[PDB]
């Protein structure tokens, strides 16, 4: 009996920031194990699964982790001891009949996907194959295009910008070694133009810059003015922007109307939902822009049927606090053309089982689906052979700066030195959601 | 060194049918095993993948394989040997450089097919896991909706009906092993009706009926009775008809019109392409019918255009030799939105790396892809590990007679087994390209 | 503890014909395993081993085998885990026991069969030895002489022919390998020359043709046509004759006498048992044949008597439905001059352990004995193991058409490629029954 | 043969920072597995150990490692391979002697040492115990004291502050994990405190925070603020401070003088090696300070002496650009009496070897040693073992923000619970060289 689970383990440890997380170990009767660990962040009252923190106001100011290390070791550990280490299916289907209820709120979402990336892990090691390898059978080839934050706004800095991040692409590339270097070579063209402006260099929580830009105009011809110094092109034979907005914080739910004079001064404008849609319009015919987030509120459905009318032959209009992971969302944007794009969260659902359903469904529509990060991550780096086994073709790992966000680089180039001459990188034609 | 590829063998055997195939073995230095053999077929006049066959008039009237045996012990052997088992994509690559010619015509594509099934057979014993988790990851779990061919026509008979085959799907069935009896309890009482009315009751190579019947609407109304005897309901909610229109072949291009006086008497109707969209119109708001296959000719582009939008959104309109399993006209019908589904042959395109490829870039366009049998088959069941592998949700595979077609239907009651709890059965669900 | 038996299992599936039939599997130790699945028929009042079916006329008509798997996996299973994998003998004389029937209603011949033929693929396999060499010990090389079903008649069609079937022999062939090849090619030379005459080419339960043939004559006359039109010779230096009655069907109980007016119109003969051995002595001075299959009725033991006399030196006499498989008849028929061979069934028996010593029995009186498929066969192979391991010389596997049937002819070139320059193939010099 | 190397490969990754490293893999005849990368930096002017970076102005700025991966794989690979992976010291006198410069400088240190980690790695694997036990044998149980980095100055800001860092050590905690936790609770006060009066909260290379106060006196009375917000009390008692005096920086030779007015406003004082010692000596008198990094410059060596004299029994006085990991200069050290403690760089040096003598040295002579990190780290946590396996009591590893900072103090949280009851804390017991 070489394959059977022997037992399961957990600790608490620290994530970035600085705050309390968990990390689960598990061993077969072989002895091959597997360790996994969880990225932070949660919500309540939202249609998300819940994290389970002790509220010990004497301890980390409530944020302690010890209630959910009680639960692995003392219900979760007791039932899944004796399954053989490759049935993962049912082993994710028994935790959450164990749980019993829809927003996995006795158990917490962090004891279950910890978890439930163990055992995928020791289960790749007993067969001695690579996790992508084991996650996605003998069909995966297509190394992700990385979008690359570099500055923030919004609520995350004290700047007059409203937009929160601004992101370049470099889709023109020949291969990811390539690409790779041609983000690295425009940051470090960037920080010298800050640094002779005068300007903050100190970097927030995913490695970008935060300065103090006088306007929005201005925080994009300077993102333009660096990719010319590092002697690179803009637009399709070479590097192009996008922008994440967060349209959720400055419209106001009893006017019905997005007011900018919250992030921009009591000068900005007030804006209607047909406005807002020119007001995209007219940066999308002034920029090299090739995708847009969250640019239309939470509720506001209306909006985005109106702008997946106007822009969505030509740009990405990525969902992400709009579908929450969710496949009761999925099917509801799918019925009425709500957008053309999803952003995928493994810990907005809670399973490796519930995941790899979403990022199916959304690809026989003809969404394009994006793997991304949370602020609080860990040395952990299993999105990056996700994002390999599905073939998805994008991925969301944050700026060219931390120890949290280069570890996910550094494993893409570990991963196209393995794969050799069977590795293929898709740049603007991994656009499939466009023109066609 | 216990993984690696230490011989590979072929030898000659018969199909059903009874002419000459071809078998392959591979063995590996652990003493692993995997065997693959080559179901029957080729087209003349459009570039396929092409067979290597004997000259010789004398043995089996010319159809003799000996040339593509010695091809695989005495070129393909000696290059394959001292590889990794595991190394599938690296391995069918460098059967393609070798042979170097587009239709794969100077080894032959019955050579390459062979060798690229044995291989995989092998890694998965070697693994000790089931065929379709090697191919497809840990997240296989749909159960395919069987089309059940039940009478001929056209060519393949000589009664005076003009499609070549009439099918049913049990759509409205709890679970597979339902689906499978309520196929079964239909063909057993269209059987007793031939009988009262004294028509022949013997099978063609598909094991189906091909009796002698006035006309098409004789036909479709003698399988609506069978329906009704064995107990069940017509439509969405129990059974669905539908049809092999095989339309290039009373189509004519020197008048440019679908006559058809080559099958039907000499009474018979003469309809060009808007008169043939308008005739498939008046038969499904008749009857049942959910799927038409091939209803325009191989290069009547504006036909299918023209048919695509007529009929669209309520029926599924296959393309087989409008594609030819083949990428580079699959992108053409995208573009041109000139059909609404894809069905696949292995040995068409001749690796199981390319079979995988197409059915991937017809998913991520909306399309379904249908798995599919030839007309000379074997004992091998390959294709009901291919149809679960990738969760494509549809099979075609002959009618409940023999065991060329019964050994699939067999496979699949394993596999569901297996699976437990965990399987899936989609039904009418299973048309995602439809009702938007 | 490696060889001892782990754990037995069964389920239900499909023959061909399409009606339920079981399949049982086998697990040791050391993880050896072997699959055994029974061909499907039965009779009841008869002197032969007793199907268990459900009786349920609303599943499958009442067809089903359900309480057939009840039996092996609450009982026969309960008994057989850990006895030693190669104990067969004690295996099979437990069951038989356990049952404690004659005719072994209780736990009926279909769950017995399919058990004892798992563990003797189970211990092949352990031992790492072909199944043949497990049966038969180092002294097994003669490859058997295939008899060839093409045309049938009776019962089984319409025309006005009163034997049930036609066969063909290779005798003259140098090899197995050419004794096949000169039967597909007779097969495709018979083919053309019922298209010329129009008549229906379509197949019948065991591959051949059954078409509307004027009279036995000509249904002869034909097959001579389509033997010189292949190229071939007629007689011991070519190709021979052979028929297969079922005199059963025609035989009058009450008149006593022969009479043909049932499938031959009003204006066919009328014969009394003497009568019928001068017809049957007519034919064989007429045409090259061979062999004759149950001419007399099952209990006409004094017109068996007395045709053996008159053509018992020439012609090879076997008995089917008058000895059914039971050595407490074939001693009878050895002590009262009889007959001069038996037709071999597994399944009328239902062990291998009975069915071995009937083989050896009908060879020490100097009657040859034939191996048999019955009408719903499945992908199963065993009977061309038992025929090698014997050393029996000749095979009764049906006609050039199904896979059924196919996979029998297909295994037969296996073994003939692992013997090497030990392989045998006596030709017309097995018939060791006649003049000797 | 089942310990022996048989090969080691290298290849090319980016640091934390974004610049280009190194990454060295090792495996033997049993399939044992060891990786190890090398952490980044060189000074230019003195003879630490040398770094080798490609030509090329283009490619990264110039900072390119393709000669440093070149001579791992073509040079250092040949003769390493075929040794015992146990024979570590044997294959470090064997790169050494390959090399034969003294500053390392023909292969490159950034070669050299990262094969040096990865077959210590490898080599633990094989025998299966963690690596501090390998490294150290039976007697190792100390968990070291944390010094924690929580505010910038000097060059690495634009505030007119002296000193390049300050820091906090939890000497009264009972436990890791409770000084740990103290470290963390104090960050989330002072973080708070810099909010309210409006300075910038985004974090430098070494995860501090470096806002524009007025002077250093304000900087430690913040300090003294956030202790007493978060609940402890400073001294031995509870928390203490310590000072990194970059004093190099701000010393001039040409008039032999430490000259505030390079940082500090032009009313600055300018101060003699004699005013030096004084100044110190009052800041000492006023805070509760334990230890001082590099008060004096490089060479005043009779400053050295003076303020050792002057401070010795009350403070540690740690040498960093004073004896730069080196033996002939810790010998004079030792001799001279010129400082009280040393700080451990492992690739100032170059091999595991060479690190294990430095430390023994100053072990004997009555020094502590207190090992470190660089500026540009990797995702490795090599430090964390070595400051177990040698129990030396002290680590310098960064503050508490990014994963190339926590990924040590999460590592450090495994130790402690594989030690169980037989680890020991000792605080301010750790301060051997005081109190004498």
């Amino acid at each position: 009996h070489m394959s059977i689970i022997t037992d399961v383990y957990a600790r608490e440890v620290l994530d970035s920031r600085g705050n309390p997380t968990l990390e689960v170990e598990v061993y077969t009767e072989s002895g091959a194990f597997g360790r996994g660990m969880v990225p932070s962040g949660a919500s309540t009252g939202e249609h998300e699964a819940v994290e389970l923190r002790d509220g010990d106001k004497s301890r980390y100011l409530g944020l302690g982790t010890q209630k959910a290390v009680d639960n692995v070791n003392n219900i979760i550990a007791e039932a899944i001891i004796g399954y053989d280490v490759r049935d993962q299916q049912a082993i994710d289907r028994a935790m959450i009949a164990l749980d019993g209820t829809p927003n996995k709120g006795k158990l917490g979402a962090n004891a279950i996907l910890g978890v439930s990336i163990a055992v995928a892990r020791a289960a790749a090691d007993y067969l001695e194959v690579p996790l992508y390898t084991y996650l996605g059978g003998f069909n995966t080839k297509v190394l992700p295009t990385p979008m690359m934050n570099i500055i923030n706004g919004g609520s995350h800095s004290d700047a007059p910008i409203a937009f929160q991040e601004f992101m370049i692409m470099p889709v023109g590339a020949p291969t990811f070694k390539e690409g790779l270097r041609w983000g690295a070579e425009v940051f470090h063209a960037l920080k010298k133009i800050l640094k002779e402006r005068g300007l903050v260099t100190a970097v927030g929580d995913e490695g970008g810059f935060a300065p103090k830009f006088e306007g929005t105009e201005d925080g994009v011809e300077t993102i333009l003015k660096a990719i010319e110094a590092a002697g690179y092109e803009a637009g399709e034979n070479g590097i192009m922007i996008g922008f994440d907005c967060a349209s959720s914080e400055f419209y106001d739910a009893e006017r019905a109307v997005y007011d900018y004079t919250k992030f921009e001064g009591e000068g900005a404008a007030v804006r209607t939902s047909a406005e807002q849609v020119d007001y995209l319009e007219e940066l999308v015919n002034k920029y090299p822009i090739i995708t847009i987030e969250d640019g239309m509120d939470e509720n506001d459905w209306d909006g985005w049927k109106v702008l997946t009318e106007r822009l969505g032959k030509r740009v990405q209009l990525v969902g992400d606090d709009f579908f929450v992971t969710n496949t009761e969302y999925l099917a509801r944007g799918i019925k009425e053309n709500a957008a053309n794009s999803i952003l995928i969260k493994v810990n907005q659902i809670g399973t490796l089982t519930e995941t790899f359903e979403a990022i199916e469904m959304a690809k026989e529509a003809g969404y394009t689906a994006v793997v991304s990060h949370r602020s609080g991550e860990t040395e952990d780096s299993t999105i990056a052979d996700i994002a390999v086994a599905t073939n998805a073709g994008q991925i969301k790992t944050g700026s060219l700066s931390r120890t949290d966000r280069i570890a996910k680089y550094n494993q893409l180039l570990r991963i196209e030195d393995q794969l050799g001459e069977v590795a293929q990188y898709k740049g603007i034609k991994s656009f499939y959601n466009l023109a066609a």
